């Protein structure tokens, strides 16, 4: 059950009640599609279903053309060199790109094929080391070998019926499209289609996995998420057998305490106009505890959530003592230097919360929070201030129209003093892009000095 | 007619003669899809035509196992917690998602099924009390029970035509697409596909619309920016419907003047290397006149243009004053204090106007602009000029290449001493990253108390 | 072969031996599809094979009219108005939107019907004078008009044979995308998809360019990456004839030396909790050599690296003198400035280079490089460290798991003192967001000069 409390002090607010789950490691699988060397169709029949034939045969010959100008490239995932732009930066696909490496290797294709020869499903250990699940997926040799093969190699056809013409255009389908989807992403697609994996086979794919039950009820009752944080790395495609790599998300922190921390920005009210001080807390997003510490997501834009779960990649964290808990009841605690920045500001805006909204309103902006069905309820006054969705449906800064989210759950407004109150307007460091409590001070005691 | 100017004194120009479409709320809309609930299909047949019958009704079953999947989450898109940063945060689907919550409620389905019986659209008074326009698109439990029938039901298959086995692909096909995208998009799609809606039922949705007959013809002749600024919300299956919510932009501001802010740095252009200061103007975006006040879209990228009229979101917009637009001829006007930044550069630059192109040329830097056939026309020197498009095909800084916008309009050349020539550099407050003019005087006046 | 350094003294490190691909110009390309003006389709039958071809039919009119209501309307691409803020903006499909514009002249189009009345490749010299070469890949005008016309026209209806009926969905099949594709995008796509140009159809179209043997060489052997830098704009429907524009990446800048810059905060790690300073180089990104200058790339994720070749677009470059390169080797050099910005952060974070990875490790954080088989072979200490991929598959950096590039390559470790050790901390210039390092001396000596 979700929870909010509003802090008039700081104006910010968190949602709480919330359980993670935190992608940490990846399952790599690889998926198989065995082929027929097709090097040419001996036959020269006008007749109306072998011309449709010949046609589907050629997209499937050009499509593995077309696969191999990309097995033969490295594929890679191209990446850099509020606070998310202190983020660390780490190779999206390392992992399955080095099992890609792995498949190129000669004679390693023929233990794949292999072990795919009496089951569709099965566990193969590499060259290397790692232990990775095989599954073909499509086995389009031992329907070209038995229903396509009679009339090719012999120039006089045997003409095929037109249920084949059509089940081969079926069945040859999802080859092209894997084609397609790799030809525009450089061989490295996410999320990870229905043509890479059908529903039917990723959930028989996370039934087979090496995880605990628990991690598999969690993929299973949340497939669309599994395949927006999942890749798809073409590999090879030789010795009539075409793999790519799957890269799966691993949840190694899972039911965990999460909140979400939204911050808007705090001024002064002062009827003076250039006389205003601002202040805003610049650690919003999303926290969960993790390991004695707390993964901060700095833009919270970047995690999933799912009813009461939140879905974040660890790469989009910064692993911080569980004392920045502390900015939120008392932001000048000692144990934890919360961080703020001091950009003067004089517009207006909304946070929508989980369960209400915060309004910084400030200036002449016209800022309320109505009802459909009897209009204004509350006026914001300048400052910043707080409503809870309960008997809200909508609130309106400006000429900007917000609807709050309805969800169930109730919110705590922790009325205190705005702490921009506390400041002499006269040494206050202005504009500190990314500063904290700590630095303000310091600052504030330079300028004195001087002065 | 659109025309432009440019200010030498402040390094910014200005295009004028646009015309607004701002989306303010959202027109929900339900789109059906009645379905037959196959549970199996009792049919031993070998015939090649059966078969791809029985192949066809898999797809359409699993379909249905996947979609329910997705009705049994809650959908969601997740966002946050020059001055776009400043933006308020409000969540893009609340208001289709609180309609989908209402679909979820027995009998609440029963109602839809009943009003389109006899009619393919119809309005409906929902429970809660929002009165939305429901349409039914695809009617495959009737194309199922008509022609699918007879061949399941009985164990002896009564065999089909081809011309069944190729139209119930064709007519599936719809059901499988809508599946595949709320698959991989968690439930919430935007664009809205031509799956979700065709061009012809979209547009027979917006004339049915309860809007101003202004707002139909609008909406019409830029139905291609209509699909971008909707959403696609997987609501409910059962009792033999299959229901998903379209969100549609409703435009409450139309034909109000819009004009964009062009800014590029300005600095001195001192022989020695160091001594040379900048500044910025921060304030550039989209403005349109709004409600007496100034809808300010600090990040231009986000609103779309169509000839000479503008599609905003004010989800994306900050509300100012209209004094704001003082800082274009007197950016030192005592009724609005214009923002800027004095974070040092000594990079070039050019920002292709609507009808020129602006050029901060410094340091060792070649600036020029040329014509296809003519080659360099002007050659720009040290500090922040313009040039027309008239007669100009291309503007290079450094190794940069731009093409100019070929549109036709009047550009006017508004002669000024940039401003950063009268700020002594001794007590300038470089690296101020979001101040503004009385910023930056009231920060002057303090050091030079201190010297 | 690709080598790296990493510099102590700096927290920084470089990876060299890579080779440039520079978009700089475009080439535009005309792609035609010769249509049929069917007005009506004047049959009565109730024949199936007949059903299927009139719904056929009215796919194909319905994707001629969406397609008018694109053609009316001017295409366009929206644009703006760590240092990647300093960027200038340009028009990107500038020049294909002019083309574009040409096509829409009467007679025009004329012109390009009839050159490819004999071939279906030919070069063309437009009215207002550039060398197009066109197109044409779909001839549906000839198609309808041979198999599909005896069926129309006739109100008694010859009933056609089932593999007309399929095969007139498969050619049509490809129209109706495009038209899907462009209804989504307001008649601009990006990367250019199989059915704009097919995989055969741009090979073709390449090694017809007028370029040099090097560069058709090259887009060949990378075709995944010119399809994702390559645009295709809708342009006119009119006399038979669809024509849209391809605008495909010119290569002016090739075989250049490329090195990426790879940045994380140098702070101190005195055991006092607020006496510690931070410095950041904010130079980080692609460089390569580029005509006497250094195209800088300062958002080194929108560059495309294949192997070891890096595929940039100067429209996200800034040109910058090459002695900006001496900021690897001397920060403190006489000879360019080199940016830094100095806000204190005391969270942790890795950079995985492209043979090793920068550690930033400060406060309470686990650091560690693990090995899949023997687990951690390095614990870093507070302050900026490096280690080489070289026996190392991990690094951990407090919750966050990062993989290494396996890429083979030597590794230099340059020992050298912090420079965040020469700096008093009582008179440093904490929270400069965009600096430099003479901007930190030269307010250093203010601040002392206070004092």
């Amino acid at each position: 059950n979700i929870t909010e409390e509003f802090y008039q002090s700081t104006c910010s607010a968190v949602s709480k009640g919330y359980l993670s789950a935190l992608r940490t490691g990846w399952y790599t699988s690889v998926i198989t599609i065995e082929l027929s060397n097709i090097k040419e169709i001996k036959c020269n029949g006008t007749d109306a279903k072998v011309k449709l034939i010949k046609q589907e045969l050629d997209k499937y010959k050009n499509a593995v053309t077309e696969l191999q100008l990309l097995m033969q490239s490295t594929p890679a995932t191209n990446n850099r060199a509020f606070l998310g732009f202190w983020l660390g930066v780490g190779s999206a696909i390392a992992s399955g790109v080095a099992v890609s490496k792995v498949l190129h290797l000669e004679g390693e294709v023929n233990k794949i094929k292999s072990a795919l020869l009496s089951t569709n499903k099965a566990v193969v250990s590499l060259s290397n080391g790692v232990s990775v699940l095989t599954s073909k997926v499509l086995d389009l040799k031992n329907y070209i070998d038995k229903q396509l093969l009679p009339i090719v190699n012999k120039q006089s056809c045997s003409i095929p019926n037109i249920e084949t013409v059509i089940e081969f255009q079926q069945k040859n389908n999802r080859l092209l499209e894997i084609t397609r989807e790799f030809s525009v992403n450089a061989g490295v697609t996410t999320p990870v289609s229905t043509y890479m994996l059908t529903n039917s086979e990723l959930l028989s794919l996370i039934n087979d996995m090496p995880i605990t039950n628990d991690q598999k009820k969690l993929m299973s009752n949340n497939v669309q998420i599994v395949r927006q944080q999942s890749y798809s790395i073409m590999s090879i495609i030789k010795e009539e057998v075409l793999a790519y790599v799957v890269q799966l998300p691993l949840y190694g922190v899972i039911d965990t305490p999460c909140w979400k921390l939204h911050t808007s920005p705090l001024c002064t009210t002062n009827t003076k106009e250039g006389s205003n001080i601002c202040l805003t807390r610049t650690d919003r997003g999303w926290y969960c505890d993790n390991a004695g510490s707390v993964s901060f997501f700095p833009q919270a834009e970047t995690c999933k959530v799912q009813s009461n779960r939140v879905f974040c990649d660890t790469m989009n964290s910064l692993t911080l003592p569980s004392e920045v808990n502390l900015c939120n009841v008392d932001i000048f605690n000692p144990k934890y230097d919360c961080k703020i920045m001091t950009s003067k500001t004089d517009v207006s805006s909304s946070v929508i919360t989980s369960l209400g909204a915060i309004v910084s309103c400030y200036g002449k902006t016209k800022c309320t929070a109505s009802n459909k069905n009897r209009g204004i309820i509350k006026t914001f006054s300048n400052g910043c201030d707080y409503v809870s969705n309960k008997g809200v449906d909508t609130v309106s800064v400006g000429n900007t129209l917000y609807y709050v989210n309805k969800q169930e759950g109730k919110s705590l407004y922790v009325k205190g003093e705005p702490i921009i109150n506390f400041y002499d307007p006269l040494v206050f460091p202005s504009d500190e892009f990314d500063a904290s409590i700590s630095q303000v001070n310091e600052k504030i005691n330079q300028s004195l000095a001087f002065i």
